[PDB]
DNA sequence: AGGGTGGGTAGGGTGGGTTTTTTT
C-alpha cells in the first residue's frame, strides 16, 4: 500500500484480509459427501414412480356457543335472587366499600348514558372504580328493570393477569366464587372460569374476541362489549376496536363502551363519530413529584467525577433540547444552589446515575417514615448493577431489609408468595423494571423512585430488523409510575430527569402496530373476510407505513401463504388456524407429517414466546451450565427445550417430591412448562381439526414413530423457518478458535449469551438458523441451533448448480454453496422437485401417511438420506 | 468488510465486549 491515509490502509489491508477470509471460507465449502450405494437406489425407484377448525380452538369460545333467548322467569329469578342477596352481611360490606369509590356517585350517569347511546368513552383516572364497577352497574341496572336476562356483557383486559384478577375481585365484590355458574367468569386461552348463560359479565383478553370473530363475526348473544385499557395501544385492542368500529352498523343492538384514562381519550371519542365522553375524577392520594434538581439539591448529591417516527422525532428533539439546555441551566441558578446545578451540568445521559438512587434510598430508610420503595430500572443490567450496589454496605445486609429484584426472567413465582422472612418495620425495596407498572402489584408502596429511561421496542422496516433501546420514559409512564403510591398513604415520586426533559416528553408511547411485524395480523384480515389487508389497515386508527406492509405481504408471498395476484391464501387457512406466528405454523405442519409431533409442539410452544426458564437475583452462571447441561451435544436451544420437557415429564411421573427437586435443580417454572404443555394440547387440538394427525395426543405413537431422533427433528426446525438462516465461520482468533456469524443481510452478526452455543467451539456443521433478530450493541440471535447440509438442502429454496476452480457446487438461495459430483446434484434437484409436488398435494389434503404401502410414501428415503451424514 | 506472522518510525472519532413485556 504505497499510498492511502490512515483511515483508508486499514481497508486496504481489510479488503485483502476479507478476500482471504472469503477465499478460505469458499475453500472449505462444507463437504456434502451423499455417496454409497444409496445413490444407486434412490436413482431406479426415481424414475420408476416418475413414469407412472376444532371448534373455536378447543372450546375456548365455549360461552360464545349460545344464543341468548331471554324469558321472563329467569328475570324474575334474577330479581328476587338480587333481594335475596341484598340480605348478606358479606354483600353489605362489599357494597359499603363500592360506595367508598368515586364510580358510585357517577353511577346514573353512566347507567343511563350507556343505555342511551351506542358509543361511550369513560376516561378513567386510574386509580378509579371503572373496571370494577361499571359493568356491576350495567348488569345491576339490566336486573333491576326485569330486562336482566337480555343482558350478556364482555370485557377485554389487554393483560391476562389483569382479566382473571379483575375477574376475582369483581365476583367476590358481589358476594359470590367466580364461575361454577354465579354471575362474574373469565376466560383465557386454556383456562376458564365460564360464568352463567344469560345475565352473566364475563372477563377475558382480545385474543379471545378475535377468536371468536372467526365463528361468529357479528358477535351474537352480546349484549354490551367493553374495550377496557385502550389507552395502552395494544395491537389487538385497536384492531377489535376498529373490527367494532365496522360492526357498528350491523348490530343495532350492540352497546359499545371504550375506557381511555384522562389524557388521549378526546381521541378515541373523536373516532367514533364524535361519540360523548363520561370524565370520572378517581381517587388518589396527594403525592408529591421530586425531579432530578430537588433530589440533588435535597440529599446533596457529589458524583464520583465520572425509518422510526420516534427516532427521526427523537433527533430533533435532542436539537432543540439543545437549544433549550443554557438557558434553562440559567433559570437554575435562580432557584437553586449553584453546586446542584453543575452537578446538573456534570450529570451524564444514556445511563441512569444508580449512585444518586442508593444515596436516595439510603436517605429514605433513615430519614423519612415507615413504607416500602418501589424502584424503576431500565433492565436486568441496572437492576444486578445496583443490587450488588446496595448489598455492598453493611446496613443492609442485616435482616432488618427486604430487597426484591422483579423481571420477567427473575423467578416471580417464588417472589409473590412471600411475608414470612420479617415482621413489619423492615424496608421492602423492591428493584423492578417496568414489570411492577403494568401487572404486578405488592401495592404495599410509599416511596417510588422512577428510572430516567425504559427499553423499548422499535421495529425498523427497511432492513428487516426488530430492535429495542432504553428511551426517555413516556409521560404516561411517569403518570402510572406516580400512581404507584397507591391508596396506602401519602406518596412520595422521584423522577430522574431534570425538568428541562420533562417538557420534551412525548404524551404517549408509540401504538405496537408501527413497532411490531404484520404478519400475523395480514393473515387475521385476510381469514375474517375483510377484504383488503392493506384497505383495512388504512380503517385502522393511525395506520403502519405503507413499506411495512408492503414488507409483509411480500414475507407471507414467500411462504407460499398469499397470492402474488391478491390476497388469497391457499394455505393460510390452516396458519390462520393457529393461534401463534405462520413460521410456527409451517413448523407444527412439518412436524405433524413427518410424526414427530411431540418434539416440534414443545419447540412451537416455546418458541411462541414464553421460554421456560428462571434466572435469580444475581446467580446466573449456574443457570447457564445447567442450561447447557440440558443441551449435552446437540447444539440446540429448542433440543434443549426437548430435553428440559422430556426430564420434567420423566420428573413428573416418578413423583411429586422429584418435580420440585427437578425445577429447583434446573432452574424451572412449572406454571410456564404446564401453560407450555396446554400449548401442545391446543396445538395438536388444531392439527386433529385440520387432519393431520389421528388423535388428539401429541404424544400418540401414530405420530410419534420418529419422535426419538435429532436428525429429523432438526430437519423439521430448518423445514418451519425456511429463512432467517446464518452461517457459522471458524477464525484462527488469539492463536485459538472463535465464533464469527453471519446473515447476508444485517451483515456480521453475534450469538446472544441467552443461548447455549455462546462460546461453543466443536461443531459438526457450518450452518445455523434462528427465529428472533435484535439490535442493541450489535446484532443478536437469541436462540438458534445447527443444521445439517442435507437438512436445509430440502427445504431452503431454489437450487443452482454452478461451480468453477472446484468440483461441482449446490447453491441455495444462491448464496450457500457447498461443493459435491455434479451427477447428484441435478438427482437432489429432480428429487427436491418431487419432494415439492408430494408435499404441496399434502398440503392441500391432508391425511395420515399410512407407512408403508410405497405408493405416496417416498419419504423414507429421504429420512435415511439425513440420517446419514458426516462432519 | 478484518487481522496481529500489515505495523504501531498511520492512528483510535475507523472498528473490533450482555438478558423487555407481553397473548392467540
Ligand atoms: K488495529
Ligand atoms: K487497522
Amino acid at each position: 500500500p504505497g499510498h492511502l491515509k490512515g483511515r483508508e490502509i486499514g481497508l486496504w489491508y481489510a479488503k485483502k484480509q476479507g478476500q482471504k477470509n472469503k477465499e478460505a471460507e469458499r475453500q472449505e465449502r462444507a463437504v456434502v459427501h451423499m455417496d454409497e450405494r444409496r445413490e444407486e437406489q434412490i436413482v431406479q425407484l426415481l424414475h420408476s414412480v416418475q413414469t407412472k377448525t376444532e371448534a373455536y380452538i378447543d372450546r375456548d369460545s365455549e360461552y360464545l356457543l349460545q344464543e341468548n333467548e331471554p324469558d321472563a322467569t329467569l328475570d324474575q329469578q334474577l330479581l328476587e335472587d338480587l333481594q335475596k342477596k341484598k340480605t348478606d352481611l358479606r354483600y353489605i360490606e362489599m357494597q359499603r366499600f363500592r360506595e367508598k369509590l368515586p364510580s358510585y356517585g357517577m353511577q346514573k350517569e353512566l347507567v343511563n348514558m350507556i343505555d342511551n347511546h351506542q358509543v361511550t368513552v369513560i376516561s378513567g383516572e386510574t386509580g378509579c372504580g371503572k373496571t370494577t364497577q361499571v359493568t356491576q352497574f350495567i348488569l345491576d341496572n339490566y336486573i333491576e328493570r326485569g330486562k336482566g336476562s337480555a343482558c350478556r356483557i364482555v370485557c377485554t383486559q389487554p393483560r391476562r393477569i389483569s382479566a382473571i384478577s379483575v375477574a376475582e375481585r369483581v365476583a367476590a365484590e358481589r358476594a359470590e366464587s367466580c364461575g361454577n355458574g354465579n354471575s362474574t367468569g373469565y376466560q383465557i386461552r386454556l383456562q376458564s372460569r365460564l360464568p352463567r348463560k344469560q345475565g352473566s359479565i364475563l372477563y377475558c383478553t382480545t385474543g379471545i374476541i378475535l377468536q371468536w370473530l372467526q365463528s361468529d363475526p357479528h358477535l351474537s348473544s352480546v349484549s354490551h362489549i367493553v374495550l377496557d385499557e385502550i389507552h395502552e395501544r395494544n395491537l389487538q385492542s385497536d384492531v377489535l376496536m376498529t373490527v367494532v368500529k365496522d360492526l357498528l352498523s350491523y348490530r343495532p343492538d350492540l352497546k359499545v363502551v371504550l375506557m381511555s384514562a384522562t389524557l388521549n381519550a378526546e381521541k378515541f371519542s373523536e373516532y367514533f363519530g364524535n361519540c360523548p365522553m363520561i370524565h370520572i375524577p378517581g381517587f388518589t392520594f396527594p403525592v408529591v413529584e421530586y425531579l432530578l434538581e430537588d433530589i440533588i439539591e435535597k440529599i446533596r448529591y457529589v458524583p464520583e467525577q465520572k425509518g422510526h417516527v420516534n427516532r427521526q422525532e427523537k433527533y430533533y428533539y435532542e436539537a432543540i433540547y439543545k437549544e433549550r439546555w443554557p438557558g434553562y441551566l440559567r433559570e437554575l441558578r435562580q432557584r437553586y444552589s449553584a453546586s446542584t446545578v453543575d452537578v446538573v451540568e456534570m450529570m451524564d445521559d444514556e445511563k441512569v446515575d444508580l449512585n444518586l438512587i442508593a444515596a436516595l434510598i439510603r436517605y429514605i430508610v433513615l430519614e423519612e417514615e415507615d413504607g416500602a420503595i418501589l424502584v424503576f430500572l431500565p433492565g436486568w443490567d441496572n437492576i444486578s448493577t445496583l443490587h450488588d450496589l446496595l448489598m455492598s454496605q453493611v446496613m443492609f445486609k442485616s435482616d432488618k431489609f427486604i430487597i426484591i429484584p422483579l423481571h420477567s426472567l427473575m423467578p416471580t413465582v417464588n417472589q409473590t408468595q412471600v411475608f414470612k422472612r420479617t415482621p413489619p418495620g423492615v424496608r421492602k425495596i423492591v428493584i423492578a423494571t417496568n414489570i411492577a407498572e403494568t401487572s404486578i402489584t405488592i401495592d404495599d408502596v410509599v416511596y417510588v423512585i422512577d428510572g430516567g429511561k425504559i427499553k423499548e421496542t422499535h421495529f425498523d422496516t427497511q432492513n428487516n430488523i426488530s430492535t429495542m433501546s432504553a428511551e426517555w420514559v413516556s409521560k404516561a409512564n411517569a403518570k402510572q409510575r406516580k400512581g404507584r403510591a397507591g391508596r396506602v398513604q401519602p406518596g412520595h415520586c422521584y423522577h430522574l430527569y431534570n425538568s428541562l426533559r420533562a417538557s420534551l416528553l412525548d404524551d404517549y408511547q408509540l401504538p405496537e402496530i408501527l413497532r411490531t411485524p404484520l404478519e400475523e395480523l395480514c393473515l387475521q384480515i385476510k381469514i375474517l373476510r375483510l377484504g383488503g389487508i392493506a384497505h383495512f389497515l388504512s380503517r385502522l386508527m393511525d395506520p403502519p407505513s405503507n413499506e411495512a406492509v408492503l414488507l409483509s405481504i411480500k414475507h407471507l408471498m414467500e411462504l407460499n401463504a398469499l397470492d402474488k395476484q391478491e390476497e388469497l391464501t391457499p394455505l393460510g387457512v390452516h396458519l390462520a388456524r393457529l393461534p401463534v406466528e405462520p413460521h410456527i405454523g409451517k413448523m407444527i405442519l412439518f412436524g405433524a407429517l413427518f410424526c414427530c409431533l411431540d418434539p416440534v409442539l414443545t419447540i412451537a410452544a416455546s418458541l411462541s414466546f414464553k421460554d421456560p426458564f428462571v434466572i435469580p437475583l444475581g446467580k446466573e452462571k449456574v443457570a447457564d451450565a445447567r442450561r447447557k447441561e440440558l443441551a449435552a451435544a446437540t447444539a440446540s436451544d429448542h433440543l434443549t427445550v426437548v430435553n428440559a420437557f422430556k426430564g420434567w415429564e420423566k420428573a413428573k411421573q416418578r413423583g411429586f417430591r422429584y418435580e420440585k427437586d427437578y425445577c429447583w435443580e434446573y432452574f424451572l417454572s412449572s406454571n410456564t412448562l404446564q401453560m407450555l404443555h396446554n400449548m401442545k394440547g391446543q396445538f395438536a387440538e388444531h392439527l386433529l381439526g385440520a387432519g393431520f394427525v389421528s388423535s388428539r395426543n401429541p404424544q400418540d405413537p401414530e405420530s410419534n414413530i420418529n419422535s426419538d431422533n435429532e436428525k429429523i427433528i432438526k430437519a423439521v426446525i430448518c423445514a418451519g423457518l425456511y429463512p432467517k438462516v446464518a452461517k457459522i465461520r471458524l477464525n484462527l482468533g488469539k492463536k485459538r478458535k472463535m465464533v464469527k456469524v453471519y446473515t447476508k443481510t444485517d451483515g456480521v452478526v453475534a450469538i446472544h449469551p441467552k443461548s447455549v452455543n455462546v462460546e461453543q467451539t466443536e461443531f459438526n456443521y457450518n450452518w445455523l438458523i434462528y427465529h428472533l433478530k435484535m439490535r442493541t450493541s450489535s446484532i443478536y440471535l437469541y436462540d438458534c441451533t445447527e443444521v445439517s447440509p442435507y437438512c436445509l438442502l430440502f427445504f431452503g429454496g431454489d437450487i443452482s448448480i454452478q461451480k468453477d476452480n472446484d468440483q461441482e457446487t449446490i447453491a441455495v438461495d444462491e448464496w450457500i454453496i457447498f461443493q459435491s459430483p455434479a451427477r447428484i446434484a441435478h438427482l437432489v434437484k429432480e428429487l427436491r422437485k418431487e419432494l415439492d409436488i408430494l408435499l404441496q398435494e399434502k398440503i392441500e389434503s391432508p391425511h395420515p401417511v399410512d407407512w408403508k404401502d410405497t405408493k405416496s410414501r417416498d419419504c423414507a428415503v429421504l429420512s435415511a438420506i439425513i440420517d446419514l451424514i458426516k462432519t
